[PDB]
């Protein structure tokens, strides 16, 4: 949904991207927001850990508030390019409507747009499209990757080389479950299946295994 | 962008098309709301003139209220037919990612869609299309409907009935623009051109003629 800090954080991002210094009048003018509101609403961002005002004055996203910067900055750019190629919005009302919803496009439909357009590296006003690579268009730990639904996936990485319990290393192994496999997944404790065999993980191989 | 009102008349449209009765409890649960800041909502929404409570606690949309609740509705499921047919997330999350979006696409992007979508009479849910005949998918008034840009456009009335002044009669006649008859558009003042002719619009007929 429509957020203010994300607001302010896609607007650092394209001054810095434009060339121009983060600076909060530079802010205020394009956020066409009073002086007071900006410092304000930036104080708030700081004690967030989202940005902090360095001796200049001007604001240095942290490396957080840069990254949730940059996914707005791939939402709004990827419905966009949904709006042009797919849509065919009137190119003159594409950035303002792309400006709206790139607070209610979720990374699933982002993903799903990657797929679907036939090429994403650039937003149809020639900026290139961020962030993609985190996207994922390594992975997702199977705890908050699975649900009650037993979801197909896919094997990003198992992670044993952090583990201190090997007991189910075979047991992977049978199953036939490795990197690059697709595998089946519930929530209910995770029990991802594959090749027939089910298997009931324990509290440390969900919290490594990525799909 | 994401509006209280909108979503308490969504609500209500909802329940009354479901056949349960628009009462504020009711309204709460779904919204998952409590029940003191309903009525404090609720309040607002009266004085706005969008809803009225009545006699058995009920809510009553206004004419308003029901037009704002239908283009929310049709938003909401022009865009799950998008989601659906054309972007293809997955279906468990459809009406999720539309409950956002209904409140961010505008009425241009709707009669895209109307124009893109195979088949706009239900929403994948089994829900009809509401409000699709005032989406216009009569007209807009050529004052408000015409900008600084010569736009394209199509006569849908000249309202000649409602004329004190008929000067321009024959021009519109001379310069062919007649009804269903596509033609050019500037506010700079309105300056409808046609068949190689350009027609300077005076107050009233740019106030009576819809494009
Ligand atoms: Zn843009
Ligand atoms: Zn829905």
């Amino acid at each position: 949904l429509v957020d203010t800090t994300e607001m302010y954080l896609r607007t650092i991002y394209e001054l810095e991207a434009e060339g121009v210094t983060p600076l909060r009048a530079r802010i205020a003018e394009r956020l066409e927001q009073s002086g007071p509101t900006v410092s304000q609403t930036v104080a708030r961002m700081e004690r967030d850990g989202l940005v902090v005002v360095a001796s200049d004055r001007s604001l240095q996203m942290t490396p957080t508030g840069r990254t949730l910067a940059t996914a707005v900055m791939r939402k709004h750019r990827l419905a966009e390019r949904l709006l042009t190629d797919i849509i065919g919005l009137d190119i003159n009302k594409v950035h303002d409507e792309a400006c709206r919803w790139e607070h209610v496009m979720s990374d699933e439909v982002e993903r799903r747009l990657v797929k679907v357009l036939k090429d994403v590296s650039r937003s149809p006003f020639g900026n290139p499209i961020p962030g993609l690579d985190e996207l994922g268009v390594p992975g997702t730990r199977v705890i908050d990757a699975a649900t009650s639904m037993p979801r197909k996936v896919r094997i990003v990485q198992i992670n044993e080389i952090f583990q201190v319990e090997t007991d189910q290393f075979t047991q992977l192994l049978d199953a036939d479950i490795r990197v690059g496999s697709e595998v089946e997944i519930v929530d209910r404790h995770i029990t991802l299946s594959h090749n027939g065999k089910d298997v009931e993980l324990l509290d440390d191989l969900a919290h490594t295994i990525r799909i």
